[PDB]
C-alpha cells in the first residue's frame, strides 16, 4: 500500500532509532508536511500532538513527518519534539515527491491514507482536526 507513496523506504525514524515501514500494516497514515520555518506550523503542531497522545492507539493511526526543511540540523531539533514517525532527512527527495503527487502548496498539511490499499482516506485534516478535537467525524473523509 504504501509502497507508492514512499518508493523503496524500508525504515523511517522514532525517537532516536527507526521502525520498518512494515510496522503500518493496517493502520490509517497521517502524512504530515511542516517544517520548523513555518508561522502557521507553530500553533497547529501542539493540537495534533494533543490529538495523537488521546488517539493514535484507539483509532488506529500514525503520524509520519514530511520535512520541508532544508537544513539538516534544523529537521532534528525539530522532529525531537514530535512524539511519532518522520521520513529520513536523506529521504527528503521522496517527501518532495509525495509533496507534489498530493499538491501540497503550503503547509501545515495532513494526508491521511489507508497503509493496506495505499487509498487515499483525507486531503484536509489539518483543517477538520482543528473543528474537531474529539475527533468525533474521523477520519474525515473526503467526498
Amino acid at each position: 500500500g504504501l509502497d507508492k507513496y514512499l518508493p523503496g523506504i524500508e525504515k523511517l525514524r522514532r525517537g532516536d532509532g527507526e521502525v520498518e515501514v512494515k510496522s503500518l500494516a493496517g493502520k490509517l497514515v497521517f502524512f504530515y508536511f511542516s517544517a520548523s520555518w513555518c508561522p502557521p506550523c507553530r500553533g497547529f503542531t501542539p493540537q495534533l500532538i494533543e490529538f495523537y497522545d488521546k488517539f493514535h492507539e484507539s483509532k488506529n493511526f500514525e503520524v509520519v513527518f514530511c520535512t520541508w526543511d532544508e537544513e539538516e540540523d534544523g529537521f532534528a531539533g525539530y522532529f525531537a519534539k514530535m512524539p511519532w514517525l518522520a521520513v529520513p532527512f536523506a529521504q527528503s527527495e521522496a517527501v518532495q515527491k509525495l509533496s507534489k503527487h498530493f499538491n501540497v502548496e503550503s503547509i501545515p498539511t495532513l494526508i491521511g491514507v489507508d497503509a493496506d490499499s495505499g487509498d487515499v482516506v483525507t486531503t484536509r485534516a489539518r483543517a477538520t482536526l482543528v473543528k474537531d478535537p474529539e475527533g468525533e467525524q474521523f477520519p474525515w473523509k473526503d467526498a
